[PDB]
């Protein structure tokens, strides 16, 4: 019920065509693990594979490495306190994580002989047959760690911090972010239960009191950020760049700012297939812009022709078709976002990320609020537009079988059912995959038995959840103004989810290899850009709703003032929060400070004065005459004031 | 024609009445000099005062006062580069410019027993004697750098070196932000001139132009900014503080961010007295308002009752009478901006003048603008409201001497007026003043008598002269689509500026204390609302002015499209400057990583991983059995190929 203290395991799947190609790829895959330090040992596989077990035997070759990373981190601003201790008393001071001993040896599989490993990538140029390093899972810890987090009502800072110490830090940052916005979440569940009490369908007040919400849970965010950066010590991990595996170049560059000469590609190759996705998100505007319209309208025509024989779950039933319908086509479509980024050449893994997630993020901007957008910007303000698109609709039900009235309370309804069925759907994808996994000498089999299935889960991706959260955050920005309880049904849902990502990592994946980022990376700007668009559509779907024919005088002047009142109350929080004296960074001027006064610490008056007048006294005997006898006028100071005295009853006398 | 090595001069004035006091004052004033090691000369001086002459014999503790204070600036991130040197090689290394000089001087006579000097600020509770301490002025270098400047068509990055070398980093930045303004000025200066050729009066395309021009040079110049302070190595002085002189405190401070005890100030005296400014604004408020609405409508009631029996300079006379009579009614303003602000007290020097000038610049905001405001904004959509406002002047003329026609037109002529008479008032008061300024061993008696002529000079301050270039940005990022003419206007101006700045510190004051600053100051705030405001009114004086009754669905939008035409080329171009890689902060990437690459350099394979497994296979047998025989059943790496291999044909058989 325990590790045999092993760090990570390779897979290296073998088939049969390929197998003396692999069997000698496998010898000089095992000479290369033992060159870096990896102590070894091979076992069994199921399909004919090979699980290799490595570990560091030698602890001083081990802190070594401990030292040589410390090292590159305090170059680099990481750490500001030097380990100072080239033998272990440094490491006694600051103990490794488990995160930071699992990365290190992660670095001696995968970086390069430059940088002292050997580089074991398996998109690189040989083994083809390894799929998968991972670190194994401690059951032992994930059994505990479900069962205090399922008894909390609320998690300290005791709790998130201790998913930093074995998970790291970026799977740390997505707890710390949910829970920061679990909690940011009961304001506009509180109040958007009140609004639905006093203040009725499509509030003004509301929008202005969420578009103040969103500024200031965002503001915040972006200020915990940085304390918790500081906490952990991983502050500036952007700033550093990692160069990527299978990132190709066609020549070294030459006048680096490193100083060393760097492999790079030229732009005009990247910047032809970053090209590429302006004809591939342009049709994804009118693969889902034509998907929406085809459902929208159709869902309208067959309230009109069956005249609702059932309740109003049937009479939206293809919009309800769409939200089951919508987490199947965002799974091709977030294939088509990672081929696409995969072919662009990115030079760091950093900045990898960074541009595919803001092609990701867009392209599931589009199926998840322009089936809303066209409810509130097109059906309310003019549905006769659509008025082709029904009786074309007519010309196929007569045949088949053989007055608009446009409601201004569909969006409510609407709003209704993004929110829960989506929930529904969602529980419903979180309780189902849990209920679908529901020789060799005879000891180590239950050991064995766990490894064998644990190549079979899938890696566990932090940005797969970061895009659900922020997609539950364009709810709250922009829409809730039609459902004030969806900030009320998100609560309900952002405590399990709490607990079901948790759950998630527990069982349903391996381990992630631990890594280290200081924000959470792409998603402040894509929180920050659902927070300004939440704050114009806000305002426009409550004068339409609202509503006399609609004036461009209340448009836009409803959106020019909300809009308004968000870079006034943007640039308040940003003054108020500037000035909050955060202890993360009261700490680091604090701590600063001492390294520097240790290096402080490592490094008569009328009688001195006179001896450089005696000094040039010197050498004017020696060679000017104004220069010279100016300041030899009065030699010592004493003289200065007897004639500086003298000339004050001087003046007294005229 | 030269100086005598001397470095300050300082004033203390001696009265009559206070004669005894001001006496026993001078020689408890030239013993706190004499210990500080400032080498003392003391002459005769006007009105029967006394010029003492500070300088600083000892080289070798001038050289360790160079040390100390090149070390107190390493130990705040300002310098890269250590000295290394504890005896002067790093001096020679890096000279004294003549800036750090004199400033090291100043503190030797201004910072307190604390920070080892003799504090002898003047506004401190004794010596109310000393009226100024100035450093003089060499008139050697002084007429070569006007004379080199006025044969120049443009100055090099040399010329605004030059001034950083002798004047300080404060004093250089103006005029390396006048001649970063000069060059962009010329962009909306020729495109103005086609403007009024080609689209006539109020285009459209001009607004956008100017608000796309307004972005260009702001984010060009704050990237700027921190290139020269990297350059002159001033870069982050803004984040060291300097305590004020003539700060008062009720109590010291405990749990300190730098760690000694500071003195404090409780906010809410503080927090009083900045509430004064909001009586104090809105009576401004309604003090130029009322001014400009007593001047508007007289100057529109006089052109209906006289018919212009001159041309329109007397038409618009009241408003000529505005122009030459704001300078004054300015200079009583900026005394209440100024006693106000000192009332107020401020921590350090720099959070004192931060707050000095959005008082001084809003202060100015008023007399510049609403004068033209009322025009564009009042005059134009509704005159209907000043019709009481004439009646009342015609019930006045009647009694003294015993059909509106608004026409849209007028702001382009009250423009033309607030342009050119404003430029022939300033260089007016340009060429005045060098109009109206035009015993004691008898060989010092010429070098004596500029220095008598030179106490009676004033200090130059610099923010004297970017209020007035913030103000000349003002009308061409707002209202310069009234005249567009202005940006040529203000082109020849700011040639002629450059050079006339560079004549009034050369005869019309003393010689500035050199000071340091990372930026302008707060004037990147007033310049960034400036550009901001001038989307908005850039844009609503073409829809108004060239006008059908004015539809609000035509304002509001012409508002915000324009405004958020401006957000988002700010985007763009934060976005296209971010990827410029500018030279200051390419080799400050570099120079830090050789400092670290020096630490760096101040600090078998198959055979070492047996080795601990005989390790612990001795402390299996003097003691799990899972944990040793799993690691043990393999025990070298070529045990572990061999059976690594006859696992794959055992597959392989299966």
């Amino acid at each position: 019920e325990s590790n045999f203290g092993v760090d990570f395991v390779i897979h290296y799947k073998v088939p049969a065509a390929e197998r003396d190609e692999a069997e000698a790829g496998f010898v000089q895959l095992i000479r290369a693990l033992t060159t870096v330090g990896l102590a070894t040992e091979v076992r069994h596989g199921e399909n004919e594979s090979l699980l290799v077990f490595v570990k560091v035997a030698s602890p001083d070759l081990f802190a070594k490495q401990v030292y040589r990373a410390r090292l590159g981190d305090w170059l680099h601003g990481v750490r500001v306190s030097a380990p100072h201790n080239d033998i272990a008393q440094a490491l006694q001071d600051e103990p490794v994580v488990e995160a930071e001993r699992l990365r290190l040896i992660y670095l001696m599989i995968t970086k390069p002989h430059n940088e002292g490993g050997a580089g074991v990538t398996p998109t690189n140029a040989k083994w083809k047959h390894v799929e998968s390093i991972f670190p194994l899972h401690s059951h032992s810890f994930n059994k505990e760690w479900i069962k205090k987090w399922s008894s909390k009502y609320t998690l300290e800072q005791t709790d998130i911090d201790n998913i930093r110490d074995k998970f790291g830090e970026s799977v740390a940052f997505y707890f710390a972010f949910l829970r920061s916005y679990f909690r940011f979440l009961v304001i506009p569940s509180a109040f958007g239960f009140g609004a639905w009490l006093l203040l009725g369908q499509f509030s003004y007040l509301y929008a202005l009191l969420c578009g103040l919400w969103s500024v200031v849970f965002f503001e915040y965010w972006k200020k915990q950020e940085v304390d918790l950066a500081v906490q952990w010590g991983v502050r500036g991990v952007s700033s550093i760049q990692q160069s990527r595996p299978e990132f190709e170049w066609e020549h070294e560059a030459e006048d680096p700012i490193t100083g060393e000469p760097v492999k790079v590609y030229p732009p005009m190759k990247r910047v032809k297939t970053q090209l590429l996705q302006i004809p591939f998100a342009l049709a994804c505007v009118v693969a889902l812009g034509a998907l929406i319209v085809t459902c929208n309208s159709l869902e309208v025509f067959i309230n009109e022709v069956y005249s609702g024989p059932g309740k109003q779950y049937l009479g939206f039933l293809p919009t309800i078709f769409l939200v089951i319908g919508t987490p199947t086509i965002s799974g091709v479509l977030m294939g088509a976002a990672e081929k696409l980024n995969a072919m662009e050449n990115y030079a760091t893994v950093d900045a990898h990320d960074a541009a595919l997630i803001q092609k990701q993020f867009v392209l599931n901007f589009m199926t998840s609020y322009m089936a809303l957008f066209f409810t509130a910007f097109v059906y309310i303000p003019f549905g006769h537009i659509l008025h082709p698109f029904l009786n074309f609709w007519r010309a196929t039900a007569q045949t088949l079988t053989f007055e608009f009235q446009i409601n201004p309370a569909r969006i409510s309804n609407q709003m209704f059912y993004f929110t829960v069925t989506a929930q529904i759907v969602n529980f419903a994808t979180e309780v189902v995959v849990p209920y679908i996994k529901q020789e060799d000498h005879e000891e180590e089999a239950e050991f064995l038995q766990r490894v064998r299935e644990e190549c079979t889960l899938e890696e566990y991706d932090v940005s797969g959840d970061y895009r659900e959260m922020v997609m539950q955050f364009g709810y709250v920005a922009m829409f809730s103004v039609a459902w004030p309880l969806a900030a009320c049904c998100f609560l309900v849902n952002n405590w399990v989810e709490l607990r079901s990502d948790a759950l998630k990592i527990a069982i349903s994946s391996r381990r992630p290899i631990p890594w280290r980022t200081d924000s959470i990376g792409p998603w402040l700007t894509a929180l920050s850009f659902l927070s300004w668009l939440g704050s114009i559509t806000s305002s426009a779907i409550v004068y339409l709703c609202s509503n006399s024919p609609l004036k461009a005088w209340g448009l836009l002047l409803s959106i020019l003032f909300a809009e308004h009142f968000y870079l006034v109350v943007q640039l308040a929080v940003r003054f108020v929060l500037s000035k909050l004296d955060s202890p993360g960074l009261q700490k680091e001027r604090k701590e600063r400070f001492q390294t520097k006064k240790r290096l402080l610490q490592e490094n008569e008056h009328s009688e001195k004065i006179t001896r450089e007048a005696l000094e040039e006294e010197a050498r004017q005997a020696s060679i000017g005459t104004p220069e010279e006898m100016f300041w030899q006028r009065q030699r010592g100071m004493q003289e200065t004031i007897e004639i500086g005295r003298r000339m004050i009853e001087q003046q007294l006398a005229a």
